[PDB]
């Protein structure tokens, strides 16, 4: 497979059974592409579908509010802005790209993947249609920058906490890599693609948010690292890849987990369990795109010694127990995030108990998460 | 004397007597209010109609919402039907503009009319009315008089009534509508319209099969239920049927509700118990303010089985001071700022100073915008 965000060794096994005809995957890819239908009927998205403005007055600018930031009722006009970890506040939804960038993502992520295994024109050419007009479009597709994404009404400074918004649309970059080569996938798409992916990466790592971001110590840098990979991965910067593995990855692992496994910056959130399991879904990104260059984030250790299996470690009781969790969790924790977690990371280190229970918490063989179509091992 | 309707009418008689005497913590208390009340006179009055998707019916004039704990089925091929995760609300539900839409326009109307029956001044009244022209019974953009698409389900067969409970948005702005009779901005064809709409609303809500089927529930649906019934009915002086409705009906579903503790046993099987336990006794509060200004105490008054309503207040009581020790389901934190007007409505109705006390000791911030504080600045 080619380089890109997803497990490669599952679509590989995956095109293998499909074209052998092996009739289990046959029935499993064949469920797969009933539900990808909605995604060829889908009209593309665009940032522009939108009536409030930035302050660039750009609507091909992405603009989100950060979600835990409330009016302030004492405020005449409600302003500034104040936080309360955990609880989000529904104005997000009045920012169209929030939900859009994660709908378009999952069209063409699904798209890109089944027209991998399939071969079949037309998913590249549904895949395509949403590529062009999200990303390189002159009208519809969005500039290449996240000045304006998590805003906060009323705050004076500019941050960079928005730009983990990215990883809704980065994971759709990586998989217009898979369509390269359909006949609806031009040379000149490619280049204009290319070209915006470059502007983008130039904006992720020089701009001031995005510098500030790359340093952020809790699961933001390791979420920027990530999508980092994803945008480095699609312009096959191999060598990038390799350094920001070394160079920033594994310091953050090192000093995020603690001597115990734990993620102290993640322990004081109000959704702990849900912020640890985060962090960690940064790094089994990421890790997807490192180890298919030879890089296994999981056991490599940083400077100091340690392993983020050692994370793994200290939350596997609690993937096991969830109600055993002693620090803050004011929502639910979903369980089944656990497990493409503990297969991803048991299958990194060899270690069968976790991919036991990954198997045993599974996923619904006919969910339509895009996410877990290469988990058929876990359906 | 304050026009029967849906608050406080000690508080804001009180209000209205200070400001016009000019005392000053009065005064200067409403020229907060009317600072805040601003941004309602600039505001643009909201329309059910202005939504994309249509109902059904495919008539725009139809309130529609989606039934906030029912998600998409990812098993399924297209998602349908819906399934409910209780307490987990679907961010779907703000698809549907009337959904917060007619909280702002409840606001912004409850707040005018407040601040014009305390004030005199025209300008509230004229803003206020624009509102419920605009909302209740302009003919192009004002609601259809019914709730038969509220809280819709996706995939699911049955017409379900339970959408109901979201009247109580904009039927409190109904209630005030009456503090601006006499007012120039809301003649006397404003009043029969509304009064038409209002009778309408009132026929639709007792005889469709989905108003008898919510009037019969037996959780805080059909509380919230008779509570906006008696809104309505105030609004339409029918004083006899808040009698009845608050004698045959109120009364009789509270008691069915309230166990031996003073638990509410429909409410604790919830994943938000602690939630949804106030949230009953907030129906049977607003219910209350009411029938309490024609003599009927429903905090004090027992059912026929022997409840009385005090009853659940003191099982919650202790809980108010100390939320962590609620021993039941809550998938949500709970804010203890919901107490504090609880605790002093169900205070002052039971002569209970413990229960006054408290209410102030949490007590709501001075300078918040929440309209339906507005009455109480004995709690800031
Ligand atoms: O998009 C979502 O809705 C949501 O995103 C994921 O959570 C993200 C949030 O989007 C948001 O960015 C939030 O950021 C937090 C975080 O703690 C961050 O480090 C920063 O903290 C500030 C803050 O002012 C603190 O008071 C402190 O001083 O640290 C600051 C700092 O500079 O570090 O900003 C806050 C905030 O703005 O609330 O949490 C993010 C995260 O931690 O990943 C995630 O929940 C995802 O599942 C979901 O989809
Ligand atoms: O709009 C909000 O977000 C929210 O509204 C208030 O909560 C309401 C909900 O809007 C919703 O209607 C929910 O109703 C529940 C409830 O349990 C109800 O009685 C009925 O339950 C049915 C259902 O079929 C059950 O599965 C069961 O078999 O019992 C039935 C019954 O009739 O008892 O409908 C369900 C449902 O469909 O989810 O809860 C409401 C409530 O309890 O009042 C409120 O939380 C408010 O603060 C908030 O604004």
């Amino acid at each position: 497979a080619p380089l890109g965000p997803f497990n490669a060794t599952l679509l590989e096994q995956l095109k293998n059974d499909y074209q052998k005809g092996e009739k289990e995957v046959t029935r499993y890819i064949e469920l797969q592409e009933k539900v990808a239908e909605k995604y060829i009927k889908m009209t593309p998205l665009s940032v522009t579908a939108k009536k409030k403005l930035p302050p660039s007055k750009d609507p091909r600018d992405y603009m989100t509010l950060s979600p835990y930031w409330w009016p302030d009722s004492t405020k005449i006009d409600g302003l500034p802005y104040i936080r309360k970890d955990g609880e989000r506040n529904p104005e997000v939804y009045e920012y169209p790209e929030r939900e859009n960038a994660n709908r378009f993502g999952d069209a063409a992520y699904c798209l890109g993947v089944l027209y991998y295994i399939t071969g079949k024109e037309v998913y590249a050419k549904a895949c395509a249609n949403h590529l062009r007009t999200w990303f390189t479009d002159p009208k519809l597709g969005m500039n290449p920058n996240m000045t304006y994404a998590q805003a906060v009404p009323g705050m004076k400074k500019m941050r960079g906490s928005g730009f983990i918004d990215s990883r809704r649309f980065s994971r759709a970059l990586g998989v217009a890599k898979l369509i390269e080569g359909s006949k609806s996938w031009t040379p000149s798409d490619k280049k204009k693609l290319d070209d915006w992916a470059t502007a983008f990466c130039y904006w992720m790592e020089n701009s001031t948010q995005g510098q500030r971001e790359s340093h952020a110590a809790n699961n933001h840098g390791l979420w920027y690292e990530a999508i980092h990979l994803m945008v480095l991965a699609y312009l096959d910067r191999t060598d990038r890849i390799r350094e920001v593995a070394e160079q920033s990855i594994l310091p953050k692992m090192g000093a995020q987990i603690a001597d115990d496994g734990s993620l102290p910056q993640e322990l004081k959130r109000t959704l702990s369990l849900h912020y640890s399991t985060f962090a960690l879904e940064a790094l089994m990104e990421a890790n997807q795109i490192t180890s298919q260059i030879g890089i296994n984030l999981w056991s490599t250790p940083a400077s100091n010694g340690k392993v983020a299996s050692q994370a793994v470690d200290y939350l596997y009781p609690f993937y096991l127990n969830p109600e055993d969790w002693k620090f803050k969790q004011i929502k639910p924790f979903d369980q089944s995030r656990a497990a493409i977690l503990l297969y991803e990371a048991g299958t990194a280190l060899g270690n069968q108990k976790y991919v036991d229970t990954a198997k045993r918490i599974g996923l619904k063989y006919s969910t339509s998460d895009v996410e877990t179509i290469p988990y058929l091992v876990l359906k």
